[PDB]
């Protein structure tokens, strides 16, 4: 119950936890991301951090040596590799020793009122850099302490929470579905069919995970490879015809408003994602509303009316299920028995037609292996 509510933020900016790094303890808040790998935090003043990790201040820490360069597509950090001790206020009774990436130079990394100064890879080894044998967070803690080899995320739109070691039943009602972790690196899963109100894409099931699938805290959007993303352009276009709107809305780059209080939620269709089950042809099917699609983009300015992103977008790197899909479902990262599990938390999406939801069993006798 004490690590309940204890992540703020939201899915355009991210989801942070409190932390603390160094002797006497440095607090910082740190994006929660199981796409990555690295524990990675600001260690020198920048225009858009509010504090950083101060190293002469530690006593316990240690410098590595080394140095770690990490490019992504959209912007870029460079940094000196150490270890120091690490505690979760919020979270386990422990203080673990870990790698720390102090963050020396970034560009277009650090995100001016996301009030976050690190960012927590929660994935495992393979993706780390500079390379596999930078032991990450989870793997440290695990080792150091008798923690449970688990972690579960109960993302909220509008904080939310993060317990580690444990599956907390007051966060989830009704079953709790595995999907298994198809390899260890990023959290990668298999999608076995799409369908978009009711109505099946048709597609071969590789298509949805080309070239993979991964469950990703530190990406906002649902990202969908270009075929399917045309695709459920295609369907989501059709079920809201009574309403245009221009093609930089569908690109996710424009808002879209309506007047405070009257967006029609009901000319969008409901998404299904059926995901791999843990007996052969079975899966489940978690449904996805366009309360949680079109997200919402909070400005004074705009007040007056209700604005939304379309949060679907094109990715030429595979499927990502993002925290837009996360958020109302209760996610439980499974490393100990390498599975995913889904159910419907305290804060899932409905309204008074439709609910966000996680059904099954469905069986599939004619299917073919959905993995590239
Ligand atoms: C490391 C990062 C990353 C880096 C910097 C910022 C974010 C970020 C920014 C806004 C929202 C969110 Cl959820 C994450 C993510 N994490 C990912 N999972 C994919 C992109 O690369």
């Amino acid at each position: 119950v004490e690590m309940v509510d204890n992540l703020r933020g939201k899915s355009g900016q991210g989801y942070y936890v409190e932390m603390t790094v160094g002797s006497p303890p440095q607090t910082l808040n740190i994006l929660v991301d199981t796409g990555s790998s690295n524990f990675a935090v600001g260690a020198a003043p920048h225009p858009f951090l509010h504090r950083y990790y101060q190293r002469q201040l530690s006593s316990t820490y240690r410098d590595l040596r080394k140095g770690v360069y990490v490019p992504y597509t959209q912007g870029k950090w460079e940094g000196e590799l150490g270890t120091d001790l690490v505690s979760i206020p919020h979270g386990p009774n422990v203080t673990v020793r870990a790698n720390i990436a102090a963050i020396t130079e970034s560009d277009k990394f650090f995100i001016n009122g996301s009030n976050w100064e690190g960012i927590l890879g929660l994935a495992y080894a393979e993706i780390a850099r500079p390379d596999d044998s930078l032991e990450p967070f989870f793997d440290s803690l695990v080792k150091q302490t008798h923690v449970p080899n688990l972690f579960s995320l109960q993302l909220c739109g509008a904080g939310g929470s993060m317990i580690i070691g444990g599956i907390d039943h007051s966060l989830y009602t009704g079953s709790l579905w595995y999907t298994p972790i198809r390899r260890e690196w990023y959290y990668e899963v298999i999608i076995v069919r799409v369908e978009i109100n009711g109505q099946d894409l048709k597609m071969d099931c590789k298509e949805y995970n080309y070239d993979k699938s991964i469950v990703d805290s530190g990406t906002t959007n649902l990202r969908l490879p270009k075929k399917v993303f045309e695709a459920a352009v295609k369907s989501i276009k059709a079920a809201s015809s009574t309403e245009k709107f221009p093609d930089g809305f569908w690109l996710g780059e424009q808002l879209v408003c309506w007047q405070a209080g009257t967006t029609p939620w009901n000319i969008f269709p409901v998404i299904s994602l059926y995901l791999m089950g843990e007996v052969t042809n079975q899966s489940f099917r978690i449904t996805i509303l366009p309360q949680q699609y079109l997200r919402p983009v909070e400005d004074v300015a705009t007040s007056q009316d209700d604005c939304y992103k379309f949060a679907i977008s094109q990715s030429s790197t595979g499927t990502v299920m993002g925290a837009v899909i996360m958020e109302g479902f209760y996610v439980v990262f499974d490393r100990a028995r390498k599975r995913i599990g889904f159910a419907v938390s305290a804060c899932h999406v409905h309204d008074e037609f439709r609910t966000a939801a996680v059904e099954g069993p469905f069986v599939t006798l004619d299917m073919e292996d959905c993995g590239y």
